């Protein structure tokens, strides 16, 4: 059939709502006719072209978003629980040497992607643990999976220029779309280009694509 | 049969958003066991009573907006089209009188606030036209199906306490619920209360209320 329009998606592992978004379109590879492209970003570069201000500055905003989170965790069966100081510890500490590390990933084992971001997201998003020492996240590729020669050898890259520049380019490209947060998503359907903000834009992609949308969690072929 | 769930909707004719989440649910309430509560509120007094400020603040962000504004309109199919001096026309103005208005019409005229709210965002959202002259104010009462006559009755209240102090008690309701911008929709369930922000949140609203959801636009039928 139709050659299947790629879907580039723009995430960063700080990001609760790029694992709502990331795990819907994970979903819906095996469904639409898309090529889904995972592209790790950061959100700090991003929100620091985009200049953005933290979404934070308003009391009821942050609030909101922490109510949030444990209602659409349900919605889009994601295990993800609001750790006990998000706006504190995890976002100051930053997320560059995972972002870095899924960087590696992606030039080297692309198909280990996906589940390298899903185990990060388990660990700062899920467990509350910490992803900002090796150790931390040679644990994460290791249970997606990874063998561990070959994460410590990524790993021992991520200082390298070639996947440090990588990151910038990859984070660079989201804001010459018009970025301004994450998760970013941007389709390329019959000769046009559309960027989507969020992780509740799908249903809307899903129009723009021509396909059935079915909720974050449908079924199964 | 379970007593309905009362959904409180707060909303300003001023936002293009409100416009998107009050067709969904207006088209909704005829569907899912619920009762919906049209709550006339003032964007500028939420903004204020929460510290928000507009989000076009951020470049990148304003023109998501407005690029945004022209595919949702399609996928919900309400008839809108963006305005040329949003700021230094429309908004920088105010909804003061259309919203106090209609503040009026849901003390003595319950059953047309749907559709004069609907004709209002017709004038500004749809064609452009102005909604802060009495007379303009009138004509959307009018293509509502409000005689001539009770729809003056109406416009002679606004300047009352009685009209002006219930939008400001209806708009710090939303406030006191955790809002920061509009569309707020309030869902009362079992005892519970979620507040939800957005016209992109019914699909999650459908969730919690345990109903089903069928896209922004729902089969009739
Ligand atoms: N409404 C979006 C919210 C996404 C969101 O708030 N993302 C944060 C980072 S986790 C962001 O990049 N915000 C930028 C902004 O709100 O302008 C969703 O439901 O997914
Ligand atoms: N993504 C939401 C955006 C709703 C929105 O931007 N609402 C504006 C008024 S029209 C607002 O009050 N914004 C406050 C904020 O973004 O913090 C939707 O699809 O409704």
């Amino acid at each position: 059939g139709p050659a299947p329009r790629v879907l580039e998606l723009f995430y960063d592992v700080l990001s609760p709502y790029s694992w709502l978004g990331f795990e819907v379109l994970c979903r819906y590879q095996h469904l639409w006719n898309i090529k889904l492209k995972l592209r790790p970003a950061l959100l700090a570069g991003i929100m620091k072209d985009s200049g953005n201000q933290p979404p934070a500055m308003v009391p009821h905003k942050g609030q909101y978003i922490l109510k949030e989170i444990p209602l659409l965790k349900q919605l889009f069966q994601v295990p993800m629980s609001v750790p006990k100081d998000f706006f504190g510890e995890h976002v100051k500490k930053g997320t560059v040497n995972a972002m870095r590390f899924l960087t590696a990933v992606s030039m080297e084992q692309p198909e280990m992607l996906e589940k390298v971001s899903r185990e990060l997201w388990m660990r700062i998003w899920s467990r509350d643990e910490d992803i900002t020492e090796s150790q931390n996240i040679l644990s994460a590729a290791e249970k997606a999976g990874m063998a561990t020669a070959q994460a410590q050898h990524l790993l021992n890259k991520i200082s390298t220029e070639l996947v440090k520049s990588k990151l910038r380019e990859t984070t660079g490209a989201a804001c010459k779309y018009g970025a301004f947060g994450l998760p970013t998503t941007v389709a390329h359907v019959d000769g046009k280009t559309y960027m989507l903000f969020g992780s509740d834009r799908m249903e809307l992609l899903a129009y723009l694509l021509g396909e059935k949308w079915m909720g974050p969690v449908p079924p199964t072929l």
